[PDB]
């Protein structure tokens, strides 16, 4: 259970809820055909969009609770140690970030991180004390994105329906860069299937640890648009 709140770009903390689309509170959602799969139940909104060079080294940041209610990082802050899976971050191209709506855009996934040598993509979100990190596309083209970040908890993975999706969205202008388009974009809802092999998955070993008995961990949708 856990939320997304603040982008930082460089290691410049961008503020608390600076330019974030977020939920209400830190509940999962479970189902990959509602619109709360794009950036969450949105209740928070603002009217800014944070400058975000391309190259820039990203941040987001998950806290259990909004703000300070989230208290020190421990056992359940950013994340409950259980909660493992893929961190990943999408990107769609809009007209302005602060007033675009999010159905039926053209999202390319940017970052992804699943599982790997015994160690999942949430083991360095709680190593990192809530923060995920990826390098913005150097050759990118410049303007107005929404950026689409997704945690997908798996500890419950195994019934349908029950892999616990934490996602919310930031409004950015990528400044320089380059002129690359993605040849190939996914919608949302509509990239995840409630049974693809990532999302629909039982990932406890023959000893019941979550290593996925070994086996690799296929991270749910599109390739990665590469440089
Ligand atoms: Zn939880
Ligand atoms: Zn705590
Ligand atoms: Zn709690």
């Amino acid at each position: 259970h856990t939320i997304f709140q603040k982008v930082s770009v460089n290691g410049a903390d961008q503020g608390q809820l600076k330019g974030i689309r977020a939920p209400a509170n830190n509940n999962p959602v479970t189902d990959v055909m509602s619109s709360d799969i794009i950036c969450n139940a949105v209740t928070m909104k603002d009217s800014n969009v944070l400058t975000v060079p391309a190259g820039a080294k990203v941040g987001h940041f998950w806290g259990h609770e909004i703000g300070g209610a989230a208290g020190p990082n421990d056992a359940d802050n950013p994340i409950a140690a259980s909660h493992k899976g893929p961190i990943m971050v999408y990107l769609a191209k809009v007209d302005n970030a602060a007033t675009t709506g999010t159905s039926g855009l053209k999202w390319f996934k940017v970052a992804e991180a699943g599982l790997s040598n015994g160690k999942w993509a949430v083991d360095d979100l709680i190593a990192n004390n809530g923060w995920s990190y990826f390098d913005m596309p150097t050759c990118i083209a410049p303007g107005q994105y929404l950026m689409r970040a997704e945690l997908i908890a798996l500890h419950n993975a195994g019934s349908q329906a029950g892999a616990q999706f934490y996602i919310g969205c930031a409004q950015i202008n990528v400044t320089g860069g380059g002129s690359a388009s993605p040849s190939n974009t996914v919608s949302f809802p509509g990239a995840y299937s409630a049974s693809d092999p990532g999302i629909l998955i039982n990932i406890y070993g023959g000893s019941g640890k979550t290593d996925n008995g070994g086996k690799p961990y296929q991270i749910p949708g599109p390739a990665l648009f590469t440089c």
